[PDB]
């Protein structure tokens, strides 16, 4: 097996948004934010190399690239002789573009790039404790229905309960908005619901943003979920009404 | 599926040391320490919750266990309730325990734990950055005759550069591993094509660490030697053995930059 | 008054780095990250327009910019049209990297880009509370002799008693090694050191670098200071032995 | 040079209120609210402390402090040792109460409470995003002449555009203005040129929101007003007077994203 680009499988942006109620105009702006943590090739005289990967895919992409297929694809590098670093970039930029419609941001790290990074958390307050009890885990929208009655504000939220489904995937999600406050209890309900939903990573962070913007009205409006590796890559969509990126890329605990 | 001990899955470690031929008395000593990053359950009135785990299984234990029986396992506390996070210890311990023969050692932490907790690397020379060129990756444990020719020293060296076979593993895995040892001084090209051979070879984890330590104790006759292995998770967690003629166990359980 | 890139004024990299006995070959690859929170321009139609800079200058280039002088070059765009936002960023770019000497990086963001997001502070370890008694102001480089006799450690910490004068700077420092651990009494005390010194702020955490790695010699080194802005811009220079830049570009609280 | 209150510099509020002509009843209540991004001082033992502090003056205090002379009264207390952070409060308390001529609330908060505030917008609709050309910046109040036309209605209406003479301050100031009211509407491109035509006034800050106030009222006749701005920092504490016919005070200090 050497390198490959026909492994890339793109899934299109608009089965999930169609699903969603959204026109071809967006409510938000983005990216999807993706580590590479098993990047591997060859150099020229075939000394294995090995990097971490960042990847940024904008969210104005016609297509996602499905995370087992990028998988196959990032192993067709191992057993490949590649010129330098730089061209180990350059044909990730070039195939990840071209799998999802629209340029692609890459930066190859080396391990030491590493060495004494703090692992952190997310910002603003974790809605986790509450004392509340959970009578049914199926998916419901309309958990959010009255979610938001209190003054206005401008607030950060998290939460490390975000777990989706066949084998299990986890995250953590932070939920940064302006608008009248939003009732926690209603709010951690909602995002376990997600519990037995099945949706890829992306898709869940577009309909939590959604059904926020839906029941709950805010002026402005951040959802970001950082969300632990599956095949050696990890998926951390960031969604906005106002913001291009996150301002922070670093890894959590889980992570 | 929920909380389900049948799903472990041991292997008996005489397995593959058999393949290594042994003396009756193991020459090394140690631990597997495995990183669980996907430990989640339900508390008594149904809402998740969620831990990194850290367990150490002892080296002497008949049993090692296998990695996706473990995944499966953990999976099937995830939609368990248990009445507190000490019973869920509790549990872990007793049904790994049961497994590989040993008592083994667990730790649920929660995930504030691990706020500010810094990436690490491992100790003394890396030994990854020569201008060598290789091709041929069989396996080939001869690489290391004649490796040791130098003057009696003490060092640390490491490798980022393990990786396994992808037809036998199906995906390939991944590991750090840093040699500690004092004798004879090892040449570091034949030190290095060995360990990268391991890519066509049929053994890796636990296996690879103790292939590795009885090589280097066979080719290089070291005094004392430490062989320890770190590899980036799969199925969420990951493993780490180490094996040493005179030391118990790593001082820590830090993370590298992949894992 | 109208736009004028002469105003800029470069401070050659030199004048310091030869102070603290370095080669022109640099022990340190790293970044100065810029502020602007007073960016303001006309548009096409004479209509103000606000938004606040971010900008990034290589450690490599040949020259740092002065503060009063990008302060005043600033105020240059703010009786000025301009076709465009496109245009202010292109303009910023080329004039910046002019100045610096080598191509500097520029967002322009809108205000709205800023709408709740939080307030951070520094990682690691804060090693500001302790007790111990301040006898002597006085710069001492040598207050680090000793200093890391601990065991082989990776640590980040962090403290906010960072002062420079004439009115006085002010900043957070945070400080990433893997090495023999630091005593952090004696790190404290270095720091507070610099309450008389007469430094840049690149400078000073230039000269934080390279003290910490003669005196505590640790494998791997990162120094990240983030200051109070002066004149509406602020200043946060990155240096690290293995790191191109911060993973993190987000206010603290005085900033 | 250390603690020095002598440094604090009063400014009768009469002398710039005298030339807006008012009733000798004032026609509005509020306050200005002060942050200090920069306060700090040593503790006893000579330890540098770090801290916000956050000052609310009455608007019908008999002078205002002066920024500059503020600022060097602040810097005085760097390099003096206080005995506690409440000494440090009480003295904040008791030298802005003397200079203002009247009691004047202080609070000190270390950096900590800080932690994940989040930057906040103004209420309302912002008016700045306009299709208008403006070429002539001088100040005219009677850009407002005939403005609100309406249906009476409430409102609350905000923009970013205000900045000072740049001659007059030698280097410009810059500020948000929120204006709520209930009253004939407003007409936005109205509203619009003439906050921008402050630019080339002579008043600013505390001065600038007064006359905002008392044109508004004036040219515009509403029932019910509130202007409320806030300044970016200059020499490292910010103002942001709030005055208003029927309310005391804006329900918090939180920060703007320029601020
Ligand atoms: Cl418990
Ligand atoms: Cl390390
Ligand atoms: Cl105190
Ligand atoms: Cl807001």
């Amino acid at each position: 097996n050497q390198y490959d680009p026909s492994l890339l499988q793109p899934v299109p942006r608009s089965l999930n948004r169609n699903d969603l109620h959204l026109s071809a105009t967006l409510p938000f702006q983005g990216c999807d934010i993706w580590t590479l943590y098993e990047l591997s090739w060859l150099n020229q005289k075939g000394l294995p190399q090995v990097a971490i990967g960042e990847v940024s895919i904008p969210a104005t992409s016609a297509n996602l690239i499905e995370s087992k297929s990028f998988k196959l694809y990032l192993n067709s590098y191992n057993q490949t002789r590649f010129a330098s670093w730089d061209e180990v970039q350059t044909r990730l930029v070039h195939d990840l573009s071209a799998c999802a419609g629209e340029t692609v941001t890459v930066n190859v790290k080396s391990l030491n790039e590493y060495t004494a990074e703090p692992i952190v958390t997310m910002q603003g307050e974790c809605i986790d404790d509450q004392d509340i009890e959970i009578a049914n885990y199926e998916f419901d929208d309309a958990l959010l229905q009255g979610a938001a009655q209190g003054e206005e504000v401008s607030e950060v939220l998290h939460s490390h309960l975000l777990k989706s489904n066949n084998q299990p995937d986890w995250g953590s999600v932070e939920i940064a908005y302006h608008g009248a406050k939003m009732n926690r209890e209603a709010l951690l309900r909602y995002l376990v619901s997600f519990r037995e939903h099945n949706e890829f990573h992306e898709q869940c962070v577009e309909r939590i943003f959604t059904d926020i913007m839906r029941y709950c009205q805010p002026q402005s409006l951040t959802v970001y979920a950082r969300y632990t590796r599956r095949g050696g890559l990890d998926i951390n969509p960031f969604r906005s009404s106002h913001q291009s990126a996150p301002n922070h890329n670093q890894r959590m605990a889980r992570q």
